[PDB]
RNA sequence: GUCUAGAGGACAGACGGGUGUGCCAAUGGCCACUCAGGUGGCAGCCCGUGGCACGAGAA
């Protein structure tokens, strides 16, 4: 529970001691350079690389430039021999490195201990299986090994006198150890970047190896035709399975057009969605074997291969080295709360005022006149923070004693101040050498209450397992029974009440609504299970117990603010975008102009003919200007067409095309002006029901309009008026950081929501006036979150469930959720989600969602109400929330020990007794233990039967997977608990879940009845 | 009214003081050099009916 405060330091009327901070800062970064510089030479290897990746010193460039370091150090202090040779100096070299970096080889070592041994040896002569190096170092005359930055004549600063028979100042000692603490990390993250890369290599290498089967011919075909392409694949090529099953009615050595007509054909059946004209018509020709010839499947299945091939092409062998630099790489100073070695601080509470605290800095330095020296006592002012107003001093006479405290949270937390840094903003760090702002990272150190009481693990972390960091969970069910009995239940319901009662809530994630959340308790079966007030209540079986049951609480959704939907404000969410919606269409046909430019040929014709006749130009979605512009250049290009020469049509367009760019630029400076300062609604203190943000729609919207001005300009460089090399600089630098921080705002409050409800405290506007947090139910000791991918499996979740943000948004929020959670002790855990959306919680039998994602009553689409068949076949159908019942499924995978191969199964074809059957994919047990030496058989072939007898790159299971589905290589089963889908039989998993279609969408389709 | 999870239920109806980091309709203004976008130089908001969060570090 290190928790970073970081403060301003109003060194305003101080200028004396701002250009010491200043100087300060180079000289540590100095002091780093310095000895960094010494370790990434003192290994005797390796080769170091830095990217413009270039390696900027070998290999031996290494070790020739060591040796004269190290002569002339010998030559330093006075030697009369040995001199090693050359070659074991090296070894000794080597040796230390390793006992500097233990993780060079794979071990740990502790940089305050590494640091605090090895400084006195290397750098200072003594006079005012580690032992055999320095003792072998004395005897090769290299005590000292190095200088001693501070002592030394890199520094420009006066400091304050070295006395008492010590060589080393405290700096010295920090810059020591920052320089080890460096490498370290740098050891392990080029150990892990340069594996990474070779298991690409591995791991893509057996994609070649199973796929492409000694048929080079094809590939390099393909190779072939993507070289023509680019002359003057990925997931374009949508529509092959249609378009290939159409040509093969037409005839090698046959009429082109026949081919582009097919296309065509399949253009508006699956428009929007098509693969590039251009790769499919270029299919058409002789070299359409690779559709051609069996197998059809090659391109699909190439472009998985490509997908892979890329990585490693963008993907990079060694982590690259940079020395730290004052103003490109920086490092900051750091200091250590008072007590400790080193440099200390120490925090100052009310010192100026009431509310207005102060840093006292043993050791500070400071310049005056141009003379840069030492300093002992200088208290700094510091800006007023929210953040500051929450700790408080436990003990005056003991400073670095804090309570930290929380409100509602109704726990008051104990601690202290760690260590601080003092740093800036990078943004300023060029600029610096002048007023630039100074900030102080303190670290604070807070008690939970578990870790006060002394306990070393709350006391129901006995209960739950969690694994893999990645925290899976797992219950030990004998120990529910002993658990509850020790802690029974209670009225108490805040912070207090975390010891008394044993309760589970789980979240699931979504665009619309940000969590939904179900939340269980633990009580015996048989006793008051049954007391209810009104109905009886739900639960799930928990398989330790045949009196222990989880009893369902409550079941809520959690929104962020921005959630809340609306006829008001719906409208206000259709005007903010519809100039961006506009300009998105209008340069989509700009862009297709372009495209009449050629110049390749066959490329001017089937972007001419589409835009001039067919259907039209877009009235619905243009800004109508512009409509009518294009309409006249568009007028003019058909006059000319038949008339004009090649040259005087191409070069008619590029004029033609400025004259369309142009007018745009007006409407996008337009709206750019308007979108960045302007006139709008602001809201003031809490509204209920606001527009966009925290929601996904808001960060989305704010990420699209980025992502249009890099494609505004973009075209430009392209086609059209710009030409320019690129520098460094990136687009929308003000946008792009006001999104990333949007982007870190959601998350962290998404965590603090959800981190409230387990607590059970609900935020109550009244009077708002005020709204506070008020406790209301008791706490909740695990959370369940739910797993990640890749990969994205067929029929659990719609695709529009699926894109980046929802990735990023699973990934931060569980850290964010272990990170915040940590304070006050809860349990952060995952449990697997794969059809926590397409099953029932508890029939539970498979579903489709439904109505919507007059008024409207049942209809079937994707989103957002879960509806599923019971007990069972009309029978009748039950109805219920869609990612409310996600969440619940999480609680019965808990109780259960749900595997998931009680539900689905990726097998592929091979023969046990004469006959053929899947055998399954064994890993990993429970499937293991549960289906080895089980054997599945058909003989419909769509519903199967079973008969008796390392790694698991999940990630990349079902790639290698998916494309043994495009041959008939591999099969997936599915089944259902119910009974009711199939008998309950393993069924091939595509006609599973149609017999999931036809059951729910007929019985809807037919209760309509009569017209 | 409909639906199950029985619940916050989902669906319909002038003076004085401050300015740690950001979000919430929340992406500063002006000029000059090479419609977007950089690079260089110059000078609002809250509090005494405004809310919300916040470990940071490195890439």
């Amino acid at each position: 529970a290190v928790k970073s405060i970081k403060v301003k330091l109003r060194l305003d009327d101080m200028p004396e001691i701002r250009a010491g901070l200043w100087k300060l800062h180079k000289e540590v970064n100095a002091g780093v350079r310095y000895y960094t510089e010494w370790l990434s030479l003192l290994r005797q290897e390796n080769l170091y690389r830095r990217s413009p990746q270039e390696c900027d010193k070998t290999a031996e460039e290494c070790k020739a430039e060591l040796l004269e370091r190290l002569r002339a150090r010998q030559v330093e202090n006075g030697h009369r021999g040995p001199a090693g040779s050359d070659d074991e100096l090296l070894q000794l070299a080597r040796q230390l490195y390793e006992l500097l970096v233990p993780q060079a080889i794979g071990a740990k070592g502790d940089a305050q201990q590494i640091a605090r041994k090895f400084l006195s040896p290397l750098a200072d002569k003594d006079a005012v299986r580690t032992a055999d190096v320095l003792r072998a170092l004395a005897d090769f005359g290299l005590k000292p090994l190095m200088r001693v930055y501070t002592d030394s004549e890199m520094s420009s600063v006066e400091w304050k006198p070295l006395r008492k028979g010590q060589a080393v100042r405290t700096w010295d000692r920090d810059m020591f150890q920052q320089a080890i603490e460096r490498m370290m990390s740098w050891e392990s993250w080029n150990q892990r970047v340069g594996q990474e890369y070779a298991k690409l290599v591995e791991q893509k290498n057996r994609f070649e190896q199973k796929n492409f089967v000694g048929q080079e011919h094809l590939v390099h075909l393909v190779n072939q035709l993507q070289q023509d392409m680019k002359e003057a694949t990925g997931r374009a090529l949508r529509g092959s399975d249609k378009v290939f099953e159409k040509w093969g009615k037409l005839a090698p050595d046959a009429p082109f057009d026949l081919y582009d007509a097919e296309i065509k054909n399949v253009q508006r059946r699956n428009t929007r969605r098509f693969g590039s004209h251009d790769l499919f018509a270029k299919l058409a020709e002789p070299e359409y074997q690779a559709l051609w010839r069996e197998d059809a499947s090659f391109l699909t299945r190439y472009a998985v291969y490509n997908s892979i091939l890329r990585k490693l092409n963008h993907a990079k062998m060694f982590a690259t080295f940079t020395l730290p630099d004052a103003t490109a790489h920086p490092i900051w100073t750091r200091f250590d709360k008072l007590g400790g070695n080193l440099h200390q601080y120490t925090f100052l509470f009310n010192e100026f005022g009431e509310r207005r605290h102060a840093i006292r800095f043993h050791k500070l330095l400071k310049v005056e006149n141009g003379v840069a020296r030492e300093v002992d006592d200088v208290t700094v002012p510091i800006s007023m923070s929210e953040q500051l107003d929450n700790l408080l001093p436990r003990d005056p006479n003991e400073p670095i004693a804090l309570y930290f405290r929380d409100y509602g949270a109704e726990q008051h937390f104990t601690g202290e101040f760690g260590g601080a840094k003092i740093q800036c903003r990078r943004d300023q760090l060029a600029h610096m050498h002048g007023a630039r702002d100074v900030y102080l990272n303190v670290s604070v150190r807070v008690q939970s209450q578990s870790e006060a009481r002394g306990e070393r693990r709350p006391p129901y972390a006995a209960v739950f397992r969690l694994v893999g960091d990645n925290h899976r969970a797992f219950v030990h069910f004998d120990k529910l029974s002993d658990y509850l009995a020790e802690h029974p239940d209670d009225g108490k319901l805040g912070s207090e009440g975390l010891l008394s009662g044993l309760r589970v809530m789980s979240v699931d994630l979504g665009l619309r609504t940000s969590a939904s959340i179900s939340v269980f308790r633990v009580a015996r079966k048989d006793e008051l299970k049954p007391n209810s007030k009104g109905r009886v209540p739900f639960f799930f079986p928990i398989k330790g117990n045949d009196n222990l049951v989880a009893v369902h609480e409550r079941s809520q959704l959690l929104k962020l603010p921005g959630e809340t939907e609306s006829k008001d404000l719906r409208a206000i969410r259709e005007e903010r975008q519809r100039t961006l919606r506009q300009l998105r269409t209008q340069l989509a046909y700009l862009r297709l102009l372009v495209r009449c430019g050629s110049e390749d040929v066959g490329r001017r014709e089937r972007s001419w003919a589409k835009l001039i006749e067919q259907p039209v130009d877009a009235a619905n979605h243009m800004t109508p200007d512009w409509r009518e512009a294009f309409e006249n250049e568009l007028q003019k290009l058909k006059s000319l067409h038949g008339i004009c020469s090649d040259k005087e049509w191409m070069d008619a367009v590029y004029e033609s095309v400025r004259r369309v760019w142009r007018h745009m630029g007006k409407q996008v400076r337009d709206w750019r002006k308007d979108v960045r300062s302007g006139e709008r609604p602001k809201i003031r203190g809490y509204a209920k029901d606001v527009v966009g943000g925290n929601s996904i729609e808001q960060i989305e919207y704010l990420e699209r309009q980025y992502k249009f001005l890099k494609s505004w300009s973009f075209f430009g460089k392209v086609s059209g008026q710009v030409i320019r090399a690129e520098k460094g600089s990136r687009f929308a630098i003000t946008l792009r950081e006001h999104i990333d921080h949007a982007k870190e705002d959601r998350l962290k409050k998404l965590a603090d929501r959800i981190i409230m409800e387990a607590l059970g405290y609900v935020y109550a506007l009244d009077e708002r006036g005020k709204g506070k947090w008020v406790a209301k139910y008791p706490p909740c000791q695990l959370i369940l979150l739910e797993e990640l991918s890749e990969y994205q499996f067929n029929n659990d979740r719609p695709p529009s469930e699926n894109n980046q943000l929802m990735q990023w948004s699973h990934r931060g929020v569980f850290q964010e959720l272990i990170n915040q959670a940590q304070v006050h002790d809860l349990l952060v855990g995952t449990m697997y989600a794969a059809f926590s959306s397409r099953f029932d919680a508890r029939t539970g039998a498979p579903g489709i969602r439904c109505r919507r994602v007059a008024d409207d009553l049942i209809p079937t689409g994707e989103g957002e109400i879960f509806v599923s068949p019971f007990s069972a076949e009309e029978g009748d159908f039950h109805q219920i929330h869609a990612d409310l019942n996600a969440a619940q499924n999480l609680q019965q995978r808990l109780w259960s020990d749900f595997d998931i191969s009680q539900i689905r199964l990726r097998c592929d074809w091979g023969e046990v007794d004469g006959e053929l059957v899947l055998i399954p994919r064994l890993t990993g047990k429970r499937t293991a233990d549960s289906y080895s030496n089980k054997v599945f058989y058909t003989n419909t072939g769509v519903t199967y039967y079973e008969r008796e007898r390392e790694k698991l790159s999940e990630e990349e299971a079902e790639l290698l997977v998916e494309a043994d589905e495009a041959r008939e290589k591999s099969v997936v089963l599915m089944r259902d608990p119910s009974g009711i889908i199939n008998r309950g039989n393993w069924t091939r998993q595509k006609e599973f879940w149609s017999m999931v279609n036809q059951r729910i969408e007929g019985y809807l389709v037919k209760q309509i009845r009569s017209r």
